C-alpha cells in the first residue's frame, strides 16, 4: 500500500524522461508523506519546477530546494524542519531515495537519489524510498554533474505527482 510518485525530468527545458519512486510509508510514514505531498503540490508548494542543483557522478543526485534553489533552503509540510523519523532502512545501492539534511533532526524538503552504495550515510540520513522505474533516466541526469556537484545544464522537475 506504499504510494508511488513520479518526476518528469527536463534538461535545459527539453524533456528527458520519467523517474518513479516507491515511498516506504510502511516503515517511515511521516517522511514518506512529506515527499508525497510535496510531489503532488497539494499543500500549495512543492517540487514542481525545482531543479537537481547538486549532481556528483558516482555518488548521488540531490534536489528539492524550492525556496533558495541551491541547497540552502526548502521546507517540509510540517514546518521548516522535522526530526529524523528512524534509521530502519539502509543505503544499500543505486536508486535509494534518502533525506538530505544539515545535522541531526533537520529534515526539510531536500532529498537525494543514490547512484552508488553509500553505506556511510546509514544512521545519518533517513532512507524513505527507492527508484521504481527510470533508473536509466537518473543515470542520464548523472552525466550533467561534476566533481563539485555543479551541473552543466539545468536539470528540472518539469512535472511531478502521484501515480496509481
Amino acid at each position: 500500500v506504499n504510494p508511488t510518485v513520479f518526476f518528469d525530468i527536463a534538461v535545459d527545458g527539453e524533456p528527458l524522461g520519467r523517474v518513479s519512486f516507491e515511498l516506504f510509508a510502511d516503515k517511515v510514514p511521516k517522511t514518506a508523506e512529506n515527499f508525497r505531498a510535496l510531489s503532488t503540490g497539494e499543500k500549495g508548494f512543492g517540487y514542481k519546477g525545482s531543479a537537481f542543483h547538486r549532481i556528483i557522478p558516482g555518488f548521488m543526485c540531490q534536489g528539492g530546494d524550492f525556496t533558495r534553489h541551491n541547497g540552502t533552503g526548502g521546507k517540509s509540510i510540517y514546518g521548516e524542519k522535522f526530526e529524523d523519523e528512524n534509521f530502519i532502512l539502509k543505503h544499500t545501492g543505486p536508486g535509494i531515495l534518502s533525506m538530505a539534511n544539515a545535522g541531526p533532526n533537520t529534515n526539510g524538503s531536500q532529498f537525494f537519489i543514490c547512484t552508488a552504495k553509500t553505506e556511510w550515510l546509514d544512521g545519518c540520513h533517513v532512507v524513505f524510498g527507492k527508484v521504481k522505474e527510470g533508473m536509466n533516466i537518473v543515470e542520464a541526469m548523472e552525466r550533467f554533474g561534476s566533481r563539485n556537484g555543479k551541473t552543466s545544464k539545468k536539470i528540472t522537475i518539469a512535472d511531478c505527482g502521484q501515480l496509481e
